[PDB]
RNA sequence: GGUCGGGUCGAGCCUAGGCUCCGUGAGGGGGGAGAAGUCGUAACAAGGUAGCCGUAGGGGAACCUACGGCUCGAUCACCUCCU
């Protein structure tokens, strides 16, 4: 439900690299090797192929970001249905 | 005191060669942490082919095989040597 405020942007992910890592394409059409903070880690199972939104590093912010929070199955649809996001996008 | 001749000592400077230090450096190599990637299961019980040492060959990877050695090897039957 809570939407990017500033520099944040959706992405799905695409490929887990281990040791939380993952890797996410983002809204700006660009690849981030993007890091998952402890926090929400123990907690919450992110799976390939979700919603997300990542905020990018404040040093070198083209391939490197932070998962802050993911969108569950009616939050997407929601979001699909008032057309914010396009299908293509989630579909790659 | 000037000028010239002779003998000797000499900091510095130039060239060549030989050693050595500092900065960058394409490319390559292992080491150490991390643990929400991956393929197997080598070790500990007889760990499911006992494990390990030396040498040599082979294999995605732990590893496998041959010759000589050690017990830091389990179970059953028989034998030997003691207290
Ligand atoms: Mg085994
Ligand atoms: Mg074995
Ligand atoms: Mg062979």
């Amino acid at each position: 439900v809570p939407l990017p405020e500033g520099n944040q942007l959706f992405g799905v992910v695409e490929q887990a690299l281990g040791a939380g890592w993952m890797d996410v394409r983002c809204e700006d059409g660009k690849i981030r090797r993007c890091r998952i903070p402890g926090k929400l880690r123990r907690r919450v199972w992110i799976r390939v192929g979700d919603l997300v939104i990542v905020q990018p590093w404040p040093v070198q912010s083209d391939k490197r970001g932070d998962i802050v929070y993911r969108y569950t199955q009616t939050q997407v649809d929601w979001l699909l249905r008032k057309g914010k996001i396009t299908q293509e996008f989630l579909t790659g």
